[PDB]
């Protein structure tokens, strides 16, 4: 048999840690379909690395990584597209656009092309993103204004600007510090991620945006699974389906307990009304779909797929739209 | 508004030559459905250049081509793949092949990353391959031995090599004269592009192997196409994949006509017997997956999707 | 004429930051010998973005920028192998590495095919990197057991590793706060980042390892530079190849001076014996080059051609055996 | 011991092939420098295929190839850019721009970062480029006009074209039947190959035009070569740089002879004055320039670095 590492971000609890439900998942799933063939041993808590490190390790040894954005959006920044602003209307949408969708199918081969190394799926991990923050309640983008954020990667930056708030990145595993120490005065993450850093100890206000769908990314190396016997590769692919399968389940059922628990913490919830949604939309949405084409020079190509994929296709042209003179 | 060339090989007849037929009718169609902001200027009969000239002039400007394997294979040579002997039991099984299947998927992909150049689609435009001769009847695999054939690029020569015949590319613009003053005896197309090129002239003896599916590969320039708005891009999208059926609908209709009409230009017509056939697919199907894996060095994961894509991975 | 922004970290302040006096004599420089056809507007202090970012920006923007490892080590992992412990004797070997050896010259050929960016050089903006820490002095590689360093990168990850210590990725511009709150004990740099961050005031150790090169990349957007007109391009070249010069000169003098100034500032300063500057090459060098060709899948072909431009070609297949 | 494969065109005869003299040759000194760790199996007359097929074989296993531009340029355009028209006044300005020139070393670069092969060295496998043909003489530009070309790949077709001469891409191994056959009136190449091919005996008119420089290209499989350890890198190295001056030397001292030997066997030469050669300039460079810029997407700052390596 073959064992392979796979490494993750969180503690090694399944109830606070949704990607190490992810992860025992595959364990099990992955052990089962290949009749022992395939093992995975788990290295929870980032342990082997941040970030970069760990895609170097996917890309270059036999093993597997769950990435985040700051990982992956390096080597395939067209993955900023999956992130504008209200692009998904419900979780449905997110999955059909991964599961399915023209835009996903060619970031899994730009991954390929570029390091080898396969993108075999997307684990949701919570529900969509939320805001903290330490200074004051924030109810739409105005309450911005003046706050220093974290940012996960350059695309937080990009909408903290737009907001009138400024972004600093800094990586998940110093987060909690920077926010304790005031580095940062807030962050953005759905609730579960919220609660497994324990940023209620440092954050007083919790705004309902729901901005964006939360994900990671199941990677693998290249080499390793183009190795794999035919049967053993349709194995581990049913076995991503189904452990991602579980995941949604999993993760959409607990999002408004995860709430409450925030509230039942002590964190002040607020839930943006319609007007301020829009606010957070029409500031948010059409400077992200800008920074795409301008700053990081995206094609209409990418993102006219994606919008497709996602069934919001006229986004792009409303946006160049509303900034026409 | 904007206009782009469209080139494409043979002549500008469109009952004669299924290519000629998809290209107009995609003009017709992109004109409608942009509303005339995007035409295209028809280049017949491989007028701007062969193969490999055309595909240099669609990568670097705005323009589109019609490549066969011979423009396409020395690029992305993984459409090899895609031409296994018998790999398909009819036109069904190819069009959800390429219409849905992963490994289709990442030719495209493929294409785009190491040109930029767009691969829209997969025009059917001529039933499957047949071999045709000037020296003798071939109604098993052992009737090339010591022949030579004219080759559209290399898959055909390992074929044709798996028979015991050499094979050699020639461009298409070239077989005609080839065949004639015999610096190849044979070739391999379907009874479109035999009657097309007019090979009945200067060939005999028709096979019917329906050994491969007969496509070309529509190419758009990438700087043009990516940058097309939402509105012209599916409007193109819809053209293609309407054209492409309407291509599929005729060129199935019109094949044993086809083959009867060669058969009237006096060619000496065999369709090989159920044991020939299974001789045919027993010597060429196992050989040409061999030259895939071990001599060209296709890696075992583009064929294994391919042949799952297809509901034949018992062939490897 | 044409306008093109000039990014990069620190304050536009020459005396602190060798980059701005870079960046300063670089834009004087392609003023006067484009005859005013191409001219440079300075945006420090990391003012358009965090290294990522500022990536991202000149790719895919008309636009020049100046990065460091944290910036260009993701797209061109290649670049680690200049960073091999110890590789450099002294400036000059640097200088003709960077200038005109075959390994750089295909790092530069890399990142344009991989992102169409132009490397144009290679800015000398601080001496040989040295240690720093709050913890205890670091004399020999043993020092460094079970303390947590700050790294710009993960090749100063596994550096760390090699001697017992942990390390953790930290931006530039929140390094400072880092190591005042002790998220990390310490971190690398040479004196001069060391006094432009004002590291000083939340370090105490220092110790002269003078361990990798000190240096950051200029990098041009491909489509702008590709389409300059000849003579502008040579101008540009011309340009740059001076201020680097410039730079390389005013950098070697004041190394000294800044390490009086660290020391003025209550740093307590220590050199390591030859025995310990040895045993932190002897273990270093093999760790950090089997981390290459390992984690990092850098082949044996990339690592020879710097080992031979570097005069040092036989510890690849030591650090095998 | 690793036995790779080393596939090139014409026949196992040191006399009649340049190819084989250097093939044989760097079988030779690679299995010496190695002390035996690599041994060559050599399959001259293109054996195991023509061009594209063996470009295919090199990239993904281990193995060399002698890769004409054929086999290079659907994937490398760029190696158009050293083919300009009359870019070489001379054997040692093409020797410093291969050597030395950045442009070349550019052009070793983007092969690897396309395809993972090594090009480990440019081949010096005739004299410089003359014209054949079995119409008429050819003396002027103009003598071009009508006449229907072979051509090893786009960039020949695009130098007829600039004359007025139409061309069409068809293998080496059966450029002689279509002369023969009269498929093509006519070819380019040095007087190597026009030995080589029995060229002679399918066409009458020979015009030394001189007018690009004879190659064809070493290449590598990459995994296999670039997990060398230095010694046997060097090694491999040392036995290209060395066989590649053995054939500069012998193919630069027989030039002569073998035009000799052409005219021997019934060829009418005609060698070009130098203000018969600037009419081919004027009339073929700008024209080649310009379908480098335009239709083959090969950006001016390629080209001007190419133009400086070759002092023009
Ligand atoms: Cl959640
Ligand atoms: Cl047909
Ligand atoms: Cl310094
Ligand atoms: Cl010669």
């Amino acid at each position: 048999a073959t064992t392979l590492n796979l490494s993750y971000n969180g503690p090694p609890d399944t109830d606070k840690n949704a990607v190490h439900l992810f992860a025992s998942n595959l364990k099990r799933l992955v052990e089962e379909k290949t009749d022992g063939d395939i093992q995975l041993k788990l290295y929870p808590n980032s342990m082997l690395g941040e970030e970069q490190e760990r895609m170097e390790q996917v890309i270059n040894t036999p093993s597997l990584n769950i990435a985040s954005f700051a990982g992956l959006s390096p080597i395939v920044p067209e993955i900023y597209v999956s992130a504008i602003p209200f692009l998904f209307e419900d979780y449905e949408a997110a999955h059909q656009f991964f599961d399915e969708g023209d835009y996903w199918n060619k970031v899994e081969d730009t991954l390929e092309e570029r390091t080898g190394a396969e993108l075999l799926g997307v684990i949701e991990e919570g529900g969509f993103l939320d805001f903290t923050n330490s200074k004051r309640p924030i109810s739409s983008p105005e309450d911005f204004e003046g706050l220093r954020f974290r940012a996960m990667d350059p695309s937080q930056v990009a909408l903290y600007e737009a907001f009138g708030a400024s972004g600093t990145p800094i990586p998940w595993t110093d987060t909690y510090m920077a926010l304790k120490t005031n580095v940062a005065d807030g962050q953005m993450n759905p609730p579960m991620y919220i609660i497994m850093g324990s940023l209620y100890e440092v954050q007083k206000y919790l705004t309902l945006a729901n901005v964006q769908y939360s994900d990671q990314f199941l990677i693998a190396n290249g080499e390793w699974y183009d190795d794999l016997s035919e049967e053993n590769r349709q194995a581990i692919e049913a076995a991503v389906q189904e452990a991602s399968e579980l995941n949604r389940e999993d993760v959409e059922k607990r999002v408004d307990e995860r709430i409450q628990f925030l509230a039942d913490q002590g964190m002040e919830v607020i839930e943006p009304t319609e007007d301020e949604l829009a606010a957070f939309r029409e500031k948010g949405q059409p400077a992200y779909i800008e920074w795409l084409t301008d700053e990081q020079g995206i094609d209409r190509a990418w993102i006219e797929m994606a919008l497709e994929d996602a069934g919001q296709s006229d986004l792009l042209a409303n946006a160049e739209n509303l900034y026409f003179q």
